[PDB]
């Protein structure tokens, strides 16, 4: 039932009233965000998982750039992006507010989103990489970025990036740094006490927990992302 | 006195109460917006031009990525990224709100700022040019770009894009429309009408008037920035 759709699958039809809709991937460190949010804040929601290497016709309708995440409520609105379906969540749903109401505050956490911007397109080159040589060079463009996040947990004394309790801007920062193990980088957070330290308090975050796949099954799922599989999707039955 | 600050200048010194203070550049668009919220807003502020090819040492204290447009308040917050700097003003201060209160209103701004983001590097690479030959291949990928704006137009039946009143997203994509002129980039709308009425429609804004830099104004600046001049950012007095 959460297997992916693709090519020859059929529209998924309304959503019902009550519920909203997250378009997502399993292994989407993107989507992730979404779906950590979604559960943080308790919604109520029904995951329909998009087959990526062999997407259905009907997914363009939902978001033309034609990417996971995206949200589709019962009166059909559609958002996507990962931060704004984040930010669209905890305005339109009651709770625990994961976004500050503070004007400055709320700058301050999408100022760091801005200071973390090269860390995906990074992990990305790593992956795809050719030979052993340009690893230390990668490690050091790593740290280069990694300085930038240690700076303002420096300045700020606190343990979260929002402040002493978490907030929305770890939960949009994670899903990179929970595959960094899995990726053998660990050694890059070495000149980084403060960030290391975070990594391990953000582990131990319920929301975060519960979320959290296993080494294996993201060594897994990016084998046969790497041999463009049309199963990558769905590994881990 | 609205003459750039560069190397060998003194730090500004505090933020009297009851003003906030820009960093920025005449003829930076991504500024531009900044200050086209600080207008509209009728927010009471004070102006530091920054000389952007000779930058200040004490800049960088400012913001580190070392851009315009920074705005620094009384209690000495700073706020970097255009973006950021236009939420962060309708928030802080009163008044008609340019970035609506409905969760999906506001996404739906912040989903055409992202259909718009490629605008930016391609004005960049029109005018960073070294043959003609290039420039027809450069107005059909504008083409492209224009044609997503044009469907958001279409799907609304509105004259602006967040509604039949003119709002932030207009503000921040103005700025890039309102040097095609100069730039001889005019037939690059000739395909999407609505967002050609769009245009006219903006230029009588009287927030969008009054802030508006004459084509000559343009053509100096940028020939002194194709000339890497530390005169450019001081073009016409
Ligand atoms: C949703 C998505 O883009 N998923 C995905 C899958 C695998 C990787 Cl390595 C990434 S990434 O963020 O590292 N990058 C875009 C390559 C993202
Ligand atoms: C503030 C700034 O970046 N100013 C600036 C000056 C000249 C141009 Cl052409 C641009 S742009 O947006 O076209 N681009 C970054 C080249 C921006």
């Amino acid at each position: 039932s959460a297997r992916s759709l693709g090519k020859g699958s059929a529209p998924p039809g309304p959503v019902p009233e009550g519920s909203i809709r997250i378009y997502s991937m399993r292994f989407c460190p993107f989507a992730e965000r979404t779906r950590l949010v979604l559960k943080a804040k308790g919604i109520r929601h029904e995951v329909i998982n998009i087959n990526l290497k062999n997407k259905p016709e009907w997914f363009f309708k939902k978001n033309p750039f034609g990417l996971v995440p995206v949200l589709e409520n019962s009166q059909g609105q559609l958002i996507y992006e990962s931060a704004i379906t984040c930010e669209y969540l905890d305005e339109a749903y009651p709770g625990k507010k994961l976004l500050p109401d503070d004007p400055y505050e709320k700058a301050c956490q999408k100022m760091i989103l801005e200071l973390f911007s090269k860390v995906p397109s990074l992990v990305g080159s790593f992956i795809r990489s050719q030979n052993k040589e340009d690893y230390a060079g990668l490690k050091e463009e790593f740290r280069k970025e990694f300085t930038k996040l240690e700076e303002v947990l420096t300045n700020k004394k606190t343990t979260f990036f929002g402040g002493n309790s978490i907030s929305m801007i770890d939960y949009l920062i994670w899903p990179w740094f929970e595959r960094l193990e899995a990726m053998k980088l660990n050694e890059c957070v070495d000149h980084t006490p403060k960030l290391k330290l975070w990594m391990a308090a953000m582990k131990e975050d319920p929301t975060v927990s519960a979320l959290l796949t296993s080494e294996k099954d993201w060594q897994g799922f990016l084998e046969l992302y790497l041999q463009n599989s049309p199963e990558a999707c769905d590994y881990g039955l």
